[PDB]
């Protein structure tokens, strides 16, 4: 037994509860872990911290997030030389970023990012890994029929 909330003919599917958007599913967490252990959670139901590489996929999952948490996504940039790399392995597109004003700020370390609300806004800040957070999960969704 599954079940699946599946929307469109082809019908793209996600499981039940989770949210929809254009062929993925997502599913924000509010738990505190650090990054290595948000993406350990996210792993374990077949998913990854969530890449982000439209802003109409941000627009879509900030509508969902608590603006007093910050929350990981999937970008890391492990000795802080600017080599910032999505842990689901697509790769990172440096024409594409949603850094919040003054960020990224972080010239040592292994840092990651979270969505943050600030000045009346959604964007990314950079913080170090070791911080914990809540997290939003991504999982390619399926197809019928
Ligand atoms: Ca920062």
């Amino acid at each position: 037994h599954a079940k699946l909330k599946c929307i469109k003919s082809t019908w793209n599917c996600c499981p039940i509860d989770w949210r929809a958007f254009q062929s993925n599913c997502y599913f924000p967490l509010t738990d505190n872990k650090t990054w290595a252990e948000s993406e350990r959670n996210c792993s374990g139901m077949g998913a990854h911290l969530m890449t982000i590489s439209t802003e109409a996929e941000q627009n879509f999952i900030i509508q969902f997030l608590d603006r007093r948490l910050s929350y990981f996504l999937g970008l890391r940039d492990e000795n802080a030389k600017g080599q910032w790399r999505w842990v689901d392995q697509t790769p990172f597109n440096p024409r594409r970023v949603f850094w919040h004003k003054n960020e990224p700020d972080n010239s040592q370390g292994e840092n990651c990012v979270v969505l943050v609300y600030n000045q009346d806004k959604w964007a990314w800040n950079d913080v170090p890994c070791n911080f914990e957070a809540s997290r939003i999960c991504k999982i390619p969704g399926t197809t019928l029929n």
